[PDB]
Order: C-alpha cells, then structure tokens, then sequence
DNA sequence: TTTCGGTGGCTGTCAAGCGGG
DNA sequence: CCCGCTTGACAGCCACCGAAA
C-alpha cells in the first residue's frame, strides 16, 4: 500500500512545503507519528524553533496569548532571519509599530509568572517597565524568573539599524 | 480608512505506554 | 530490547473580527 515513513521522505515533503500533519495523512499515521520521526532522527529546525531553543522563560498557557508574547516572538524571528522577507505584511507593521512605541516610551518588557492577565494582557505574565542602564540595548528586564544564554543577548536587543527603518 | 488586542483552531513536541518482531 | 506508533496534555503560532481612534 506504500513504502514505510522514513526521516527523509518527510524532510523532502517539508522542503516542498508540506507541514507535518498534511504528511501524517498522507501516510495515515498521527502528526505525533511524523514529530517523533523528526525529534529522533534529527531533523532541521524552522527559525521559530530556532528562537524557541533560547526564548528567556518557563511561559505556560495562557500566557501566549498576551500581544508582548507574539510581539516578542516576531523580533526574534526578524533578528534571526536579519529582515522581513520571511514575514508577513501584518507580522512587520505590527512589530514595528511595537517597537515604536516600545522606543519613544523607554520601556523593556518584565516577566513574573505570578501576575494575572488584566485589561490590554490577556495572557497575563508581562508587564511594562521603564528602562534604566542595565538594560543596556535589550528590550526586556532580566528578573528572577528570566534565563538568558548567550545566544539569547543577540536575540533579545535592538537591531543596529532600528533608527533607519522607523520613518 | 487603518490600527491593535483578543480569540480560536491548527500545528508541533514530549512523556509514558503498547505491540510486533 | 528496540523501533515505530498512538493517546493525552500543553505550549506556541498566525490571521480574522470588531471597536476604537
């Protein structure tokens, strides 16, 4: 009825653009099926993956729903990609307008686990801080509740740039 | 009009367990 | 054993909808 699901039969539907749960129907087993084909075997990992290997903390549900979170998320990929060719037209006026305001308020974003969503975080988990030196160039607080790796200072500052794409 | 938060369904990973060599 | 799966639970991802400028 077909050849048996190989590591490299998925990795060559990926390439042409397939995702993991279209190719488990295709060979009718479970996406779960076609993720442990991938973890076990070493498959390549997308740039949100990438980002997601040194994201700075232990979030939980519903804390991905908050807009600092997807914000967040969207200026890792931009950072790691190094531009917007790889984003949506939403994903780019959304962050940029986020870091405008991010900017001109001379703020960084806070974590603590412990703070409940309210009005404008409906994730809860974050909240906004003024910046003082210690911060340096980053856009978030380092806390308690924060683990930064060294490949995380690269992701987690303003681009060299950021005055040249604003206006 | 355009902008921005909130929301939902879909996507993907991990841990533990089962069955066929 | 091990290898390939599935079940269940949780975390993350991205465009659409509507109300507020």
């Amino acid at each position: 009825s077909r050849i048996p699901l190989t590591l490299s039969e998925i990795e060559d539907l990926r390439r042409k653009g397939f995702n993991q749960t279209e190719i488990a129907e295709l060979y009718g087993v479970t996406r779960q099926a076609v993720s442990w084909h991938k973890k076990t075997y070493g498959g390549r990992l997308t740039t949100r993956q990438i980002v997601q290997q040194n994201w700075p903390w232990d979030t939980r549900k519903p804390h991905d729903k908050s807009k600092a979170f997807q914000r967040l998320r969207d200026h890792g990929e931009y950072m790691r990609v190094g531009s917007f060719r790889t984003m949506s037209e939403d994903k780019k006026k959304r962050l940029l307008s986020w870091w405008k305001m991010l900017r001109d308020n001379d703020l960084v974003l806070e974590f603590d686990p412990s703070i409940e969503p309210y009005e404008g975080m409906a994730g809860g988990g974050f909240r906004y801080v003024p910046r003082d030196i210690s911060d340096d160039d980053l856009l978030i607080r380092v806390n308690e509740h924060t683990q930064l790796t060294a490949e995380g200072e690269l992701l987690w500052s303003w681009p060299d740039d950021i005055e040249e794409l604003l206006s």
